[PDB]
């Protein structure tokens, strides 16, 4: 029965490579602290290099999980409080309208007036500052969730400002080593560029992520399948890790509000387990992802929970999910975007067949 792990992924994930012309895919599964690694296709079409345990993928919005873990690390260490405001750390924002939104509201996209991306005009560091200086409120603060890169991006910058280090160093020198990650980078070094996969757009043209405003805390992490399986293992068994990172992980497993059947935790999206397939798919619907939605208090606190998160760049797709009481998790990494529903459906079929 331990061999069906390899067989179940070939039935549900492998057909997606041909269906959407995906050059490479890496699917990992952890069950009872045992890791399974399945690699498909090529990380580089022109180089005919196959996807392996060293292939580096762009995590996209799954990077937000590491930003949330970084915030939980600073909160437990006393460097921040979720009730603090960004002006306390970014001094030029003090008394500005954005200084009325606390850090927890920035991390959970409830500022009331922040869209999915920065405007196209916002590029340089000065233009990022001018954006949050001129920021005016719209919806009542804390009442409307709108999935936003600027929101959690500012949250990550404040976390970095409270740790007296730039954000990329916070992850690479503190968070990643605390999680046991060996090849996770905000900036991929030259000695690892041969492992950095090419992404592929809808025309199957090789591409990689471009520099952008607050790109690192919003979508700037690149990682490998063994590292992401270690990150899942850390989320499944935080009590096995040192106290500083363990309490950081626990900070990301607490829902703060609901939107229909989705509980918004720190970075992670939380659901009552067992969850229906449509519940997980609804989290990635256009209504939940692109539009504002009024939030409600957590009424039913689920005793048995599950967590997932989709992430995408222009040429990469990502999906991670784990179930603590089943001690099972899955990671999908692809060097071409496939519909979010397809990633969730395939992982839903794999997890339910392994009890
Ligand atoms: B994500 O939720 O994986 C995500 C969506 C969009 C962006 C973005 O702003 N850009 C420009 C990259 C496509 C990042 C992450
Ligand atoms: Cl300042």
């Amino acid at each position: 029965k331990d061999q069906e792990i390899k067989k179940l992924v070939d039935q549900n994930f492998k057909p997606l490579l041909e269906k959407y012309d995906v050059p490479g895919m890496a699917v990992g599964v952890i069950q009872n602290n045992k890791k399974y690694e399945m690699y498909y296709g090529l990380q580089s079409v022109q180089d005919k290099k196959a996807v392996n345990s060293s292939t580096i993928f762009e995590l996209g919005s799954v990077s937000k999980l590491f930003t949330a873990t970084a915030g939980g690390y600073a909160k437990n260490k006393g460097k921040i409080s979720f009730d603090d405001t960004p002006g306390k750390y970014w001094k030029v924002l003090k008394n500005t309208p954005i200084d009325q939104v606390n850090l927890l509201q920035l991390a959970t996209y409830t500022s009331g007036n922040l869209a999915l991306q920065f405007p196209d005009e916002v590029q340089t560091d000065q233009q990022v500052l001018t954006f949050f200086k001129d920021w005016k409120p719209k919806n009542p603060i804390g009442e409307y969730r709108q999935y936003s890169n600027p929101s959690i991006g500012l949250f990550g910058k404040v976390v970095a400002l409270s740790m007296n280090k730039p954000f990329d160093q916070v992850l690479e020198k503190t968070i990643f080593p605390a999680l046991g990650l060996k090849h996770s980078y905000v900036n991929v070094p030259k000695t690892q560029m041969q492992n950095y996969a090419f992404g592929y757009n809808q025309e199957n043209q090789p591409i990689r992520v471009n520099p952008g405003p607050l790109d690192a805390p919003a979508y700037g992490v690149k990682s490998t399948l063994p590292d992401m399986l270690s990150f899942i293992h850390a989320n499944l068994n935080p009590q096995k890790y040192p106290a500083d990172i363990q309490r950081a992980i626990n900070e990301t497993h607490q829902g703060f509000y609901q939107v229909n059947t989705m509980y918004q935790a720190l970075g992670w999206e939380e659901f009552s387990y067992p969850a229906t397939l449509q519940t997980l798919l609804d989290s990635n619907s256009e209504q939940i992802v692109m539009k504002p939605n009024k939030v409600t208090a957590i009424s039913k606190e689920p005793s048995v929970k599950m967590y997932h998160k989709t992430g995408s760049t222009n040429g990469f797709g990502t999906y991670v999910v784990f179930i603590p009481k089943e001690n099972i998790g899955l990671v999908m990494l692809t060097n071409k975007r496939i519909p979010n529903e397809e990633r969730i459906k395939a992982a839903y079929a794999v997890l339910n067949a392994i009890k």
